[PDB]
């Protein structure tokens, strides 16, 4: 019986190398898309890889509500580019770079997630500072980092060129109106500073290798189709909806800043309807639009509001004060005479207690049906030519409160991507059917095999090894026409009478293309055929 | 100095396959045991893993408490087998298949863990719907998962039959006695799909592989032994307890719902006590049993509990209304005039506001020893014929609110397995004792080494890589008579005054036994010896 | 077209052995400093890895108020050393084996946090048990577990000795000055006992290995620099800085005791604050120091602290008392008419409600701009001979309520390690710098590859596996005098009117030296030069 040995191992001697941390100013050019260069030529780094993105962020002052989205560093990215003197040799969208890195947590945290950038915060005086200077710092992963010093970048004597195109500095903005973005837009510059890890190699010896490059598809409003055509080489095909907030305002009640769970934003929410539902008042409260209904609440505590009983019970009530419930909050409804959407409907029981001190109601317990969906309509929405109601009987207290929001990271109909609006998936090689489902057991799949929380439809082609084995991919059948993946999808059907049935979406298909990448005559990279 | 070359790898090429994800529907066979059968034959089929079942639970309508157990898909799994021609290849018990994915998070995510499933839900009319239709799915992790395709169930043209027998829907539901439980069972019935990743693979070369198969072993009820026979290649050893419930009606206090930490649990049992503890009334509160001792708070707000001082202070209580305590709550005791368990004198300080609007006390902060055995402790045990006492003393509302929990999966003498029972562990191979110890560092090193918080006390005899060398076991000598292993524990010692001294127990041990998998006349194993 | 089979593997035969857990007891000696010393000598044991520490914590009666620190077990370890007959072949220090280990969030909980054991708890009378008697578990990660049996400990014939210098019990202990921490430490003995992992190898094919071990250097009190000298080959270079409060008493105001987040922190200051902040008197309140301001609240609820407005409104005041704020609580100044700093002028809003049953105020909302670096500082900062004003404005009995924390592994200005204090960091290899810059690029990639959440400034040489490759390092060149490395940083500049610009300052230099492991006459290890 010969024994492989478990206990003892012969070392190999590496090759020798050096590494060194570098980081390397831009050059800045300019609806003037802001764009970063940085150039790499230094005779004595051989290979490269973990590229960090560093960004100062400037002081904020003024007046109104401030705040920065989730994630900061990354949803300001548009596109980043690898180029050398040959052409591109690996680029990538934000969205599917910040795709790639959702499952990295300190990756995250580092790119600007804290309270202190995410809080709405609130500017007094013109001289009040809303936001301190700060730093964040985004990791571009790209395929060079999977194995280390074996899937490195190397510069075959060539300048290699970092190129990234920056979103509009409102795309990372959440503000009221209050706030004066014009300015504060007018000033914003991006300040960016790019790092990598440099190995500096004696006698490097080097074979071709294989990268997998994201390619991105988005398909028509509206559309249920998209198309991806000259697929020869595919490790993997991924499916998701993305909301088109372009027929709005992008303005909505609430968001809830740093606290970022479902629970959260249903919080928040219900926390700026209470201000407008429930109101402490002598006599019929005053300054609401004259379609508003507020009935007073009696002796039982139980208002009815067509089939619907809130129970409402509020302590230390003046004795010349009554409560006062507000029936339809928000409305809406398609024809005059049925079904409506109301939000007063939502709520179940009411309690608190009336402070004589500040003049307000400190809620205590809610009970109420508030969903996910609710807090993600657009105020726009609920105030459109098809609502034959006036929608919105706020009072312009809180209508002066609503938050533009224009993430542009945001999948399905919410802000937490938690309703699937795709009830049925056909994939299509060619003419002939590759997949079909009707539940999402592609998502379930994606998630379970890269262990990750915010998995998307995908089908994955590949399961060996990374880089010391060529991928497996679906290859292309020219002879037979299999040369283009066309995905079809029926969307989950909503009710009319429901405002979230109008905002409108768009397909994306991401296809990762297989390419060679070969070293004689600098870096270059050729398609896989 | 020849140098190994990490910068660069020499790809191999793969064996030429394409994956794809399929879905199958079973057959349904019926105390009338719901098993789900579903057939694997397809002579494009050459490999397969990673096997999940789709679970589809029905709309929940009526009156009532319901709420359905944390990770309800793996709760309701009582066995799962996979057999060919040759007879089973490899089968589990539902409560090891839940072990072996304690530690995945987004497996026990997919299969039901939610605030919409398992937050318990009120019924108000027979109409009212408690519970909306959803769809979970059960990751079944197999021993083919560990290495991808290296490790894949070959079938070699044969057809697999994999076989999911369910457990009753009793064990996968909390309710109270007002919801209409007896309806519920006869309508239910579990509708299961299920779904595999499938290799359709070109010039496929087999080789013999090695299994591992857990074989479970359950001691008699409160014996402190339990014995695995016929063991020639055991790869490791667990022993664990679990509590006895038959003796029961299956009813507690409370249920956390959705919140699963010890705190929850403590903060749900205490919430529940409240409401007959402090007791703001109009003279001497009624509606508790004759056994009842509810004495008013003086005005120092201190009431004395035989060597006990309560602290009781509640805010804007009414001029005609008083403050009052109740002193033994719940109570147990053997003998006569000895020591008592009173759930009473573990509170120090309750302070809360009175609610004129609701009638009720709302209680702010509260000081109290409650811990995790209290909440753990059955309805039945608190009026047991040794308890000497009348031991549930609260109102008939609250009475009503009791839930019964019937969790397959309950390991300890608490929900949270939280007290060790065991002071002692000895195990023996033949005669001989193989280990010894008396604190848990079994434990200890099962989660350090398997990276995971809910450990038990194993002995693992493998520390090889999985699946590229044969597992390292302990074996057998049958000469010396060495080919049983045998488990003598001695459990920790209770007072005979605490009523979790008489909930039962049982001794669980669990064997994983080596096999060897051959492949010529389609697939079988072979038990190692 | 030869293919490599990634859907079967040729399974090599291990080495025969087997393992088995040992638990020994020790030999303690002693300031009297407590040393355990454990003597491991067996034949059949051939290697060993996986060491942990079982400590017993005993009962602790008394008065006063007594806690844990956070992961005790690990803050008990002053110093481990592992060595045979031919000397010492692995040492670390306590500091150094807990932040390998920070990344463990297992081993972190086994070591002793919980609420049990961190909250902190209190003491009424002279018999009362503040804490039970528990049991922690310390993992000792070496270099022996990285690739399990392939890096253990071969024991050449050769007596194994593992000794274990532990911190005075001071330094695990939070506590008041209630407490009677002499007769404690009076009696405080350390119980310990060693557990490992043992293989009885049949045959065993032993080879020569490598091993790094760590080398701590800190400077002098408030220097920017620190050297490490004889550096011939390190795979790493980490740079960090640590308070030195040996010029205070060591009291804080606050400790959050079980909960470790920033806001926690936070928010136990401000509940500690609050209760001399605002007062609900009878006339202007008594029992505050003369440098005391306390102010009436007008009927506004407004008042002013030199450019700073405090909204004060507290509901259900009697009609005999008004609220006061305290407009100097806590005040700091270093000249005498210039810049001051006020914890009172930190806050923007506070509002509540009155008790009349309890007679205090319960605070709801508060406004404030308490930062983590206030709840880390030391009292006695506040009243220096350097502060020209009286700086503790608080009541005797808030006063007697501050803790005594002598924490040892902190690191940074504050509890969290929040603050970034160094702005500029240059390392350099005999004469020539190795190292520049000016942000934390380094600290983020410390963190990115180790996946951390508590990374330093760190250099790593060394990215190739870990045992099959002789490690990389940065290599001495003694013709050259590149045989040291010198560390200077520049501290962030504070304000010189703000207490934390006194606390001092350490620099600490860790260094990773590689050694040759060799096996001939019993196990040695030697410096690689």
């Amino acid at each position: 019986i010969k024994r492989s040995n478990v206990f003892a191992v012969d070392s190999q001697i590496p090759t020798l190398y050096m590494p060194q941390y570098i980081s390397l100013s831009g050059v800045m050019t300019n609806d003037n898309q802001a764009i970063a260069s940085f150039e790499i030529r230094d005779q004595y780094i051989t290979a490269l890889n973990h590229l960090v993105l560093s960004l100062e962020l400037p002081e904020v002052k003024g007046m109104g509500r401030f705040g920065y989205v989730p994630y900061v560093g990354y949803k300001c990215i548009n596109h980043v580019s690898i180029s050398s003197c040959n052409g591109v040799i690996w680029e990538i969208e934000g969205e599917e770079l910040y795709n790639n890195c959702i499952n990295n947590t300190i990756a995250l945290k580092h790119s600007g997630y804290s309270s202190e950038l995410n809080d709405i915060s609130i500017g007094l005086t013109p001289n009040d500072t809303i936001k301190e200077p700060s730093t964040v710092y985004v990791y571009i992963k790209t395929p060079f980092d999977v194995e280390d010093t074996f899937s490195s970048l190397k510069l075959s004597d060539s300048k290699i060129t970092v190129t990234v195109t920056f979103n509009p500095v409102s795309d990372i903005v959440i503000r009221d109106s209050s706030f004066d973005f014009e300015t504060f837009n007018k000033e914003f510059v991006y300040v960016p500073e790019l790092s990598f890890i440099g190995y500096m190699v004696k006698n490097v010896q080097i074979k071709p290798s294989f990268i997998e490059k994201p390619r991105r598809v988005i398909g028509q409003i509206n559309q249920p189709t998209a198309t991806v055509t000259e697929v020869h080489a595919a490790t993997s095909l991924s499916v998701y909806t993305k909301p088109y907030y372009g027929n709005t305002d992008n303005k909505f009640i609430s968001y809830p800043g740093y606290s970022q769970d479902e629970k959260d934003y249903i919080d928040a929410y219900v926390s700026r309807l209470l201000d407008d539902l429930v109101i402490v008042s002598d006599g019929p409260p005053t300054g609401y639009p004259e379609s508003a209904e507020i009935v007073e609440v009696p002796e039982d505590g139980i208002v009815s509001i067509q089939d619907a009983d809130v129970y409402v019970k509020i302590d230390n009530v003046p004795d010349n004060m009554s409560v006062y419930l507000h029936t339809n909050l928000l409305m809406f409804g398609t024809r005059k005479n049925s079904f409506i959407y109301n939000i007063s409907k939502k709520f179940s029981a009411i309690t608190g207690t009336y402070s004589d001190a500040t003049k307000r109601t400190i809620f205590a317990h809610i009970s109420h049906s508030i969903n996910i969906i609710d807090t993600s309509i657009p105020v726009s929405l609920w105030t459109s030519q098809r609502n034959v109601y006036n929608g919105d009987n706020r009072s312009a207290e809180s209508k002066a409160k609503d938050l533009f929001i224009n993430d542009p990271f945001i999948k399905g109909i919410d802000f937490k991507n938690k309703t699937d609006i795709i009830s049925r998936l056909e994939v299509r090689f060619g003419n002939d059917v590759l997949y079909s489902e009707n539940g999402p057991i592609s998502r379930i799949y994606n998630e379970l095999l890269t262990k990750s929380n915010n998995g998307t439809r995908t089908l994955t082609f590949n399961f060996t090894p990374k880089i010391f084995f060529r991928p497996t991919t679906i290859t292309a059948n020219v002879s037979r026409g299999k040369d283009k993946l066309s995905v079809r999808v029926v969307y989950s059907t909503m009710d009319v009478n429901h405002p979230i049935y109008y905002v409108q979406k768009q397909l994306v298909v991401v296809c990762n293309d297989l390419y060679k990448v070969s070293y004689d005559q600098g870096v270059s990279i050729t398609k896989i055929m």
